[PDB]
Parts: C-alpha cells; sequence; structure tokens
C-alpha cells in the first residue's frame, strides 16, 4: 500500500492536454517538473513506476525514462521482457500489481492519456493530483483531462510562471479520506479580550476564506488580495465616513506581488485594464482635465468631478471636470501654483517623474527614488486628496525595478484592483525607459475598508478559485515615458471570472 | 504514562517566586492563567492533579481548588482521607504514582515551591514548563525558581501584557527527546532560480534566527524586529551607497508593535531612551538647530551636521550644526522658505502637527490624518533627506490611536530601534492631547539594510532571547504637545541586555 499520484498538464478552462498525438504547447520547465516529481523517491534501492497508455508511450518515442520503470497499458503490445525498464500490462487494474508485491517500487505515478486518467479516477486508485494549469484556450484539443471529482481538494497553488509569454501554475490535489501552543494562546485570549493584539487580528473564518482547503500552500499572489478581503470581513469595524455608505475598516495591511513572471491582474473578476492604463498615462502626462478621460470613454473620475460634488465640497467656482492639482500635477509640477486645467504649466513646479527617471539610471543604488503626491499646501484645492500617497522605487543588483506604495485609503472592491494593476504598469514603464526588468510590487495600506454595498459582491468573488496571472508585454520601446499608447500594450493569456458590478461611493 | 508540566511565575532576571510565604506581586490575570491551564483536560470523567509543597499549601489557605485534586508533599501532615480533593504523600517520588495507576487523573501539574521545583527537575519528571516572566527585580525574594536545565527549549513566547504598570510574559518550555507540499516547493525552487519569488525571500537559516526553537509561537513583537534582522542576513544584497560603508539590503518589509499593553522598546539591547525623547520633542518644537541636542548631551545628529560633512554635500556656507529644513520644519512650517536656524518662522509654512491634532479630535473617523516630511522643493537644502518620510494615524471605535509609518531607508542597527520607540512616544503624546489611548504601531520599510561594520554586533544581539517589553507612562497631563519634558516620562520595568556599540555611517 503505497502512494499513487496523477501527473498532468491541462489548459486552464477546458482542461485540454493533447492534440494530434502531441502536446498543444512546449513548456520546458514543465517537463523538468515532471522529471523531478517522478524521480522523487526516499529509498535509493527502489524505483518509481510511471503508468501510461500506449499512445502516450508512442508520444515519447517508445524510449525508457532514466532511473524509472515505465508501465505501458496496451491490449496489443507484446509483453516484452528484454527491456527491464519497460513492462506491459493488459489493463490498468492489473498493473496496480506494484501495490500487491514488487517491493522494489516505492511510488506510482499515473502519467497516461485521457483513457488512463479517466478510469484511474473512476476506479478510485488516485491519492494525489499534480496539475499544471496552462493559460492557453483559444487553440484546438482532441484529448482532455477529466473533471476532478469532488473527493479531491486543492492543497497547494504556486505562483504564476512564464515561458514564451505563456502563464502557468502548479497545483496539488489530495483526496479526503503543537496542541499545547494552540491551547495556551486560546486560554490567553479568553483571559485578555481585545487587550491581546491577536484578538484584534483574528484569523478569517472558513466561510469567508477563499479556497479554504489550501492552508499551507497559498503561494499564488492573488491570495495576497483575497486574504485581505477575508481579514476585513473578519475584523473590520463598522465605521461611518464622508459618504453615506459606511464601511468595515482595519488599519495597517500589506500585499506583495511578483512582476517578473506574471502581471498582477486579478483573475477572480474581469478587471477593466484599458481604463486603468488611460488613467495612468493621464497621470504621467501631467493632466488634471477630467474631460480627457471622459472623451476616451473612461468615467471613473465622473463622480468626484461633477458640478454637484464640487459645489458641495467648496469648489463651486471650479469648472465641471476640473479636478485641480492632483495626481500628475504633483508628479510633474510639484508646488506649482495652480490656476485652471486649461493653463500652460510647462516649466513651473518640481518635475518629480523626470527627476525620478534620471536618478534611476544615473544612481540606481540611491535610496531616495521617491514620488510623492501629498502636498499640504494644495490639499484644499483638490477635488479629492491623494489615496496612493507616496511611492518608492528600488533597483536590484540583477537590474530589476521594484516598487513600494503607501495607500492611505483603499476601496478594496474598486480602487484596490485598479491600484494593483496601475502601479504594476507604471513600474514596467519606468523599467523599460530606464533599461531594467520588472521586479516586485508591494502595497502598504492604511485604512483598508469594504463598503457595505459591496458585501454580496465581494463574497461572491471569494467563492472563485484563482487562475494564473496573465502576461503584459509592450509592443515597442518608447523613447519618452509619455509616448505610451493603449495599442502598445499586449495582454497575453487573461482568462478571468465574469465581471462583478460594484457602485462607487461619491 | 501521562504528561507532567510545571506552572510557575518567576521574575525576569533572578527568577524570584516568593517572599515571606507569599507572592511578591498581585497579578490577577496570572491567576486566571493558572486556573485555566490546570483545569485544561480532555476527559470530562477525569481530573488533573496539582502537586505542591506544604508551605504552598499553607499559602492558599489549605483549601481545595475546584474541579482539581491537590497533592501535598509533606513529611508531617496527617495522610487525611476526609477530604477527597486533598491527598498527602511523604515525598515527590511516591506521588508520581498517578502515572502507574489512577486512570481518573489525566494530567499532572507541579505547582509547588522552590523545593518541589528543584527536585522535580533533578528527578527528571517534568515534560513541560509554563513560565510567567514578571518584570519586577528591584525588590526582595527569599524563594527562587531553579535555572531551567539545558534539556528544555522554549517553544512559545507571548506578547507583553500589563497589570498595574507591571509587564509580564507567558512562555512554554518543552523537553527535547504536509511533506508533499514542502517537496513540491523545493523542486520548483530547483527548476526556477531567482525567477521563483520565494527564492528571493528565503527563510532565515537557524544560525541567524533568534531563539530558533520558537517556531510557531513568535508572539512577542520584538521578534518583528529580530526576524527582520535575520531576513536581511539571509537575503540582503551587498550594495554600495553614498557612504564608504556598504550594506546588505532588501526592499519592502514591515513590523507590527502593540502599544496597548506595553511599550516597544527593545530588550535585546539597552536603547538610549532619553536621546529618543529629546530628538522627538526637538522635532515637535519645530527645531532644526543641532546645537540644542548637543547642549542636552545628544550627539546623534553631530555627524550629518559637521563643517566637513556640510561642505562635502554642497552646503559649505551653512553654519556648523544648521541642518536646514528637516523633520519638525516640515512638521510645523511646511513649504516655508528656510533661511537659517536662528530666524523666526512663527506664522510661515503649513503647521501639519496642529492640523493633525485638531483633525484627530474633531473628525476621528477621517481617513486623512497624515503627517509628511518629504518636500521635493526643500530636499536640496536638507543636511539629510527624511528617512521616516510619511506617517498616518487612525482612531479606533474603542478610542485608541494607531500609527502607520513609511520609512524609505532603515539603518537596522541604529535608526530602526530609535524609529520604533520614537513614533511610539509620538503616538502616545498625540493620544493624550486628543483624549485617546495608545493603539498599534506599524512600520513599512523600503530599503531595510545592515551596515557591514554592524555584522558582529547584530549577530551578538541575535543570540539574546528577548525579555518582556517595558511600560512607559506620563506623569502629568499636558495642555500642549510641546510642553512635554523628560521628567514627565516614567519608564517602568525595563531590564535590557547590555548595550551594544555601533558606529554611524556619515
Ligand atoms: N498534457 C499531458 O500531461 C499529457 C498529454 N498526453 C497527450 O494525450 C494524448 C494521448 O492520450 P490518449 O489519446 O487518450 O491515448 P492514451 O495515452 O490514453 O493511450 C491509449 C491506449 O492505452 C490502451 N488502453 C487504454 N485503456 C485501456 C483499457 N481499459 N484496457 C486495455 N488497454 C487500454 C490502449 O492501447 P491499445 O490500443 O494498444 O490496446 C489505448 O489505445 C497525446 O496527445 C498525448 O500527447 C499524454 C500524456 C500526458
Ligand atoms: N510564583 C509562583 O508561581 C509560586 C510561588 N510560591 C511561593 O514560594 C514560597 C513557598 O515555597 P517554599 O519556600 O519552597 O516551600 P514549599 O512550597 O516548597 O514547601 C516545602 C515543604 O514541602 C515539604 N517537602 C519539601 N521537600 C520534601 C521532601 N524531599 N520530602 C518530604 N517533604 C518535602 C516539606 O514539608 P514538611 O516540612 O511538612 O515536611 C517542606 O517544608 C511561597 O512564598 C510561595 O508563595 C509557591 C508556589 C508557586
Ligand atoms: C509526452 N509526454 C507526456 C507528458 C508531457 N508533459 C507532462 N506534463 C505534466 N505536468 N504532467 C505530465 N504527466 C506530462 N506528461 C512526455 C514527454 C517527455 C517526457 C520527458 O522527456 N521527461 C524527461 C524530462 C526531460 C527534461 O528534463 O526536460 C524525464 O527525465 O522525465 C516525459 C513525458
Ligand atoms: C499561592 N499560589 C501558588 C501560585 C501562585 N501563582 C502562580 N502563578 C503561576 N503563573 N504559576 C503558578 N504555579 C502559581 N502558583 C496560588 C494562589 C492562588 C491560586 C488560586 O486561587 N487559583 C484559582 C484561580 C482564581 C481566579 O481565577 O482568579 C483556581 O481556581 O485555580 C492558586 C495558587
Ligand atoms: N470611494 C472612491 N473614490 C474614488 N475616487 C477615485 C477612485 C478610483 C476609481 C473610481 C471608480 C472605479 C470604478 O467604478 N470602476 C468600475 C469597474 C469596477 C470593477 C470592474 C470593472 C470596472 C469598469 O471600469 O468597467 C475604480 C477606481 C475611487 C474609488 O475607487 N473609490
Ligand atoms: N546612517 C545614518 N545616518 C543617520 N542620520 C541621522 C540618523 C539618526 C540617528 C543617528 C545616530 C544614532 C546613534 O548613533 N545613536 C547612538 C546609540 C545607539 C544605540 C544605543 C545608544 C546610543 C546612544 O549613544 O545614545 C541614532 C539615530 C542616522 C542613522 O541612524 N544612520
Ligand atoms: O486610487 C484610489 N484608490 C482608492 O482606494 N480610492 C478610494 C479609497 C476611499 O474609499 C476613497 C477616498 O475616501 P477618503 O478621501 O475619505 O479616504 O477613495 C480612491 C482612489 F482614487
Ligand atoms: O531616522 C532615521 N532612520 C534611519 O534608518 N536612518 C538611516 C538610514 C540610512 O542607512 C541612512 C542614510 O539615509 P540615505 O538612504 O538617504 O543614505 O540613515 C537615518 C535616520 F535619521
Amino acid at each position: 500500500e503505497k502512494n499513487v499520484s496523477i501527473v498532468v498538464a491541462a489548459s486552464v478552462l477546458s482542461s485540454g492536454i493533447g492534440i494530434n498525438g502531441q502536446l498543444p504547447w512546449s513548456i520546458s520547465e514543465d517537463l523538468k517538473f515532471f522529471s523531478k516529481i517522478t524521480n522523487n523517491k526516499c529509498d535509493s534501492n527502489k524505483k518509481n513506476a510511471l503508468i501510461m497508455g500506449r499512445k502516450t508511450w508512442d508520444s515519447i518515442g517508445r524510449r525508457p525514462l532514466k532511473n524509472r520503470i515505465i508501465v505501458v497499458i496496451s491490449s496489443s503490445l507484446p509483453q516484452d521482457e528484454a527491456d527491464p525498464n519497460v513492462v506491459v500490462f493488459r489493463n490498468l487494474e492489473d498493473s496496480i500489481e506494484n501495490l500487491m508485491n514488487d517491493d522494489s517500487i516505492e511510488n506510482i505515478f499515473v502519467c497516461g492519456g485521457e483513457s488512463i486518467y479517466r478510469d484511474a479516477l473512476k476506479d478510485n486508485f488516485v491519492d494525489r493530483i499534480y496539475l499544471t494549469r496552462v493559460a492557453l484556450e483559444d487553440i484546438e484539443f482532441d484529448t482532455y483531462f477529466p473533471e476532478i471529482p469532488e473527493t479531491f481538494l486543492p492543497v497547494y497553488m504556486s505562483q504564476t510562471f512564464c515561458t514564451k509569454n505563456i502563464s502557468y501554475d502548479f497545483m496539488i490535489f489530495e483526496k479526503q479520506e503543537l496542541k499545547s501552543i494552540d491551547d495556551t494562546v486560546d486560554l490567553l485570549g479568553e483571559i485578555f479580550g481585545i487587550r491581546k493584539m491577536g484578538n484584534r487580528h483574528k484569523f478569517p473564518k472558513e466561510e469567508i476564506y477563499n479556497t479554504p482547503s489550501i492552508r499551507f500552500g497559498r503561494e499564488h499572489y492573488e491570495f495576497q488580495y483575497l486574504d485581505l478581503l477575508s481579514r476585513v470581513l473578519e475584523n473590520g469595524a463598522y465605521r461611518e465616513n464622508r459618504t453615506g455608505i459606511s464601511t468595515y475598516s482595519i488599519f495597517g495591511q500589506m500585499m506583495r506581488f511578483d512582476m517578473r513572471e506574471s502581471f498582477p491582474l486579478l483573475t477572480t473578476k474581469k478587471v477593466a485594464i484599458r481604463s486603468i492604463f488611460e488613467e495612468l498615462i493621464w497621470f504621467i502626462k501631467g493632466d488634471t482635465n477630467g474631460n480627457h478621460l471622459i472623451e476616451k470613454k473612461v468615467y471613473i473620475w465622473s463622480g468626484n468631478g461633477s458640478k454637484e460634488y464640487l459645489e458641495r465640497i467648496g469648489l463651486g467656482h471650479r469648472e465641471e471636470n476640473d479636478l485641480g492639482p492632483i495626481y500628475g500635477f504633483q508628479w510633474r509640477h510639484y508646488n506649482g501654483e495652480y490656476k485652471t486645467m486649461h493653463d500652460d504649466y510647462t516649466g513651473v513646479g518640481v518635475d518629480q517623474l523626470a527627476k525620478l527617471i534620471e536618478t534611476l539610471k544615473n544612481n540606481p543604488k540611491d535610496r531616495r527614488h521617491i514620488l510623492t503626491a501629498w502636498n499640504p499646501s494644495a490639499l484644499s484645492q483638490m477635488a479629492l486628496p491623494p489615496c496612493h500617497v507616496l511611492s518608492q522605487y528600488y533597483v536590484t543588483n540583477d537590474n530589476c525595478l521594484s516598487c513600494n506604495l503607501y495607500q492611505r485609503s483603499c476601496d478594496l472592491g474598486l480602487g484596490s484592483p485598479f491600484n494593483i494593476a496601475s502601479y504594476a504598469i507604471l513600474t514596467m514603464m519606468l523599467a523599460q525607459v530606464c533599461g531594467y526588468e520588472p521586479g516586485e510590487l508591494a502595497i502598504f495600506i492604511g485604512d483598508a475598508h469594504i463598503y457595505e454595498n459591496h458585501l454580496t459582491q465581494l463574497k461572491e468573488q471569494l467563492s472563485r478559485t484563482p487562475r494564473p496571472f496573465p502576461q503584459l508585454k509592450f509592443k515597442r520601446k518608447v523613447e519618452n515615458i509619455e509616448d505610451f499608447k493603449w495599442e502598445d500594450i499586449e495582454l497575453i493569456g487573461y482568462y478571468p471570472y465574469p465581471t462583478i458590478k460594484m457602485d462607487m461611493a461619491v
């Protein structure tokens, strides 16, 4: 009685694994994974058995795999004994004889095709599933991996990797069949109430924890966003704010995201990537004219830039969509005397973005690559104070550009998915203009909150198991950072869950 | 063969447990801990046995403890059978008969005095130790808890709690005698090099991990600082900077500290608390005259305010210790045109500190309680750009004041212990002036680094197991935040390890 594991690489949506007797992709690192996972043994005097169907045995050229015993399931192949590393059985059930005897076999791996996968699960022989989810769907398949039965639960989901602009994951499914420290902490939590800080940071209940079966393997960095939602639903204090919509709030949180092998665009909800870009280039160009976003069919700043909103906050003399000195005016003209959105500001103020770019390539190990938007002198003139307040950038020794952002207030339903993708794109733009590669993205949050009208929507999003992050590549190398256009951005392999509508609080 | 655990409350340094037949303190929550830990059982048809010496049996008034069987070790007490909850044995060894039979006893607790503790460890009967470290040392003891033998290792250390301005810890010592996920992550780490983000955030090796036996119980929030040192020693990239002393650096880190039940002043090194306060009030008063710190025997700003340093960075015409517009000038006179440190700036600039205090008590749930020091217009005039760059404040529903700080550059050997305590004091000052209680402190760090001349010292500090945090209380309620004096601060129960000398890089 030893372990039996399925190893498979299937597409993210339809679970396709083959086409015309071969794989529908060529991912070198996935083969190395297959090699290392099937050679993984504990006894040096034992080998692992790899069960596969005849057509898969043809796919690998009918040649043995080093340090392993291949078991071919076939009704016609001669039960040859010349090759000791290849053995043939007439059916899958009889081939599980590696359990009954043959103590020289330690582990068993089911590597075969659709036929072998389908009746290995139907016969209930499989204990574990090693799934490699590949983000390729608009191609043709003729061989599929069967649907994983409900008796299996995911226990691990790796970060998103990239090969030839193809995103892929690594997951482990398992079939469902110290205490003195946990008790001591519980007892101290009964004595001290909220005086024990752990009781103010309670672990999220299972009913609000995304994919709860993955306990020790939440490597996918979309969990950095989904677990923050769970922590707010668990510990968020009901609080009123300047809008009529109250929130559940906590203070002091952070999220990490990789940008080397993926792009942190959420997959549990379809995110409007075009509106994010058009706002970011709007900041970079130094623009505060709210109409230029509306002319490009981007209405995210309509609520905070209406005549009724501006008159209520004390800016009745301001034009309709004149947002005042905000992001992109403190970026390019810091401390510049603001007039209107129509005046010419070329020359006035401190151009932080230009000095940032010049410093990134002239003194990379400098510890002052800082871009700020919090200007106490201009706060009164703003339609809304900056939420992403200050950001720092860092050049690694292997010529990668990382980014840190402090966010004073974070709408986790709407602003946060935008902020994650926006500062990811900005770091990639700065990386290309400065001749670096994208690094990491960290977001430090002050008031992380959830508006009460987003509760049903965000709980729906928590019911969706994440998919691998997409890729984002630029089609051309610009000379100045302002020259980026939406046509220059290619979003490769993005298969999100359906969009979720959420109303913004004005 | 069941479990035998010691429950004891001893002082932090000398391990004193008694004086004149009673406890040298009165901590109510510690008694509740003793009650809940000794009543903790798994079988409802079984009781726990509490072994204690005769003098301890006298200390509790010779009355039984509810739901438990008290076992008194005495050579003279009559082996009475009238009370079924109290039984007498002639020696400690015979009383361990609860192991041989008496299946109605589930767990055994050694609660007695020094005599019972000493030969319960000498006789090698004890499996676990529940230690309550109390921060009281300048009093008199006549009964001590013996030194814990090397066969025990700590596995848990709680946060610091407070009762009547007395700090105390809860520790667990234990006597020394899924795999598929760990392997899958290891194999993916062999395939991808630094492409897998986990490989850029490697867990610290045991040789650089403070108190390595505490794996799942690192609750004491001084580990938030000690584990950051370990992560830098593990993943820090060797990098050159504006000083001749290179550092080992990582980007994007954070630390949490409680301020409700303790004051986050490090115990693994004696920290100059007076210099921290005198610098903070120097900031609050709006002062940039470096001589006012030297006149009070505080020399932390001497290096960045010398004639040779100022002439080297391009401020040769600046006076000796004229640091320019820095912390406390952007606090009290933001965007104010700076001349020298002798001129009068009352009225010029934006007084952030006043607007912060006014906003904290007039609009507590406001999400804009922000204090910044990053002024791109004044960076060139500064003797050194701000390291603690921006801080945000937050009022909880139970009227506590929390603080978040973003630090662009963090000298983990010198500045970081100062930054942790300084912004803790500032948050407490703002809390008293605004009528709140201290909350939590979170520090988000950009360039966390260790100077190479601090390696021997910081490794020495990592060899010291932390002690409970002290308390910091104000002696009087001031009317204005500027009126705080060093005499107004009371540091209660601070017993640190000896100070460690580390030279500052200019
Ligand atoms: N992405 C991935 O991880 C993998 C993809 N693939 C791909 O899938 C395709 C191959 O899969 P598939 O088309 O299903 O072919 P199979 O690999 O499943 O092989 C089928 C053969 O196995 C034998 N067989 C199957 N079931 C039985 C049975 N119940 N009793 C006796 N013999 C049986 C038969 O051999 P016979 O006719 O001789 O009797 C049958 O023709 C290829 O494109 C391959 O590249 C394959 C493996 C992994
Ligand atoms: N902080 C804490 O957690 C605790 C503190 N304490 C404090 O410690 C003090 C008391 O401890 P302590 O002074 O050591 O006295 P003890 O509680 O250890 O009691 C000693 C008595 O136990 C009996 N005894 C001890 N050893 C033996 C033996 N080898 N064979 C037979 N009988 C033995 C003797 O009783 P007899 O003379 O009758 O034969 C002896 O006088 C008090 O101040 C108490 O408050 C006590 C418990 C816990
Ligand atoms: C056609 N086929 C089936 C195949 C392909 N990809 C998969 N990918 C996964 N994740 N799981 C599978 N079961 C799987 N099976 C193949 C193809 C090549 C090798 C192979 O050459 N393996 C070498 C590895 C070669 C190298 O290291 O790159 C080994 O040592 O195991 C195995 C199976
Ligand atoms: C003198 N003495 C010994 C004593 C005192 N403090 C300790 N503190 C610790 N952490 N550990 C000990 N073994 C310990 N022992 C005492 C004193 C009172 C009670 C006691 O009354 N316990 C009640 C608790 C009372 C309450 O809940 O406040 C119980 O039900 O267990 C026990 C032991
Ligand atoms: N309270 C508050 N005030 C704020 N001011 C400015 C912002 C930024 C912002 C403002 C509005 C949005 C927004 O509605 N997107 C719509 C959308 C959501 C999900 C999926 C797709 C789409 C889509 O684009 O179709 C996003 C971001 C902001 C905020 O988020 N909250
Ligand atoms: N590189 C670099 N440049 C910087 N400029 C300004 C600072 C702030 C600072 C500057 C200097 C110190 C400092 O030496 N304390 C000495 C000390 C350390 C431990 C215990 C006691 C004592 C004590 O004798 O009182 C601390 C803090 C700073 C820095 O920390 N690093
Ligand atoms: O980029 C943004 N991200 C974001 O989360 N918000 C949300 C946070 C909060 O819900 C609101 C600001 O409200 P307040 O100014 O009161 O903190 O804007 C706004 C942005 F522009
Ligand atoms: O409060 C402070 N905290 C701190 O960490 N430094 C250190 C960080 C860095 O090692 C050094 C120089 O800053 P820079 O990165 O601009 O060279 O000052 C200085 C302070 F004043």
